[PDB]
């Protein structure tokens, strides 16, 4: 999978994205599509 945005930029949590990654990653897949 893609790497944390918040990581390059040091703007916010790298683990934000594993947050929904594991709470609902198809919440992202299917509202991205």
């Amino acid at each position: 999978q893609p790497l944390p945005d918040c990581c390059r930029q040091k703007t916010c949590s790298c683990r934000l994205y594993e947050l929904l990654h594991g709470a609902g990653n198809h919440a992202a897949g299917i509202l991205t599509l």
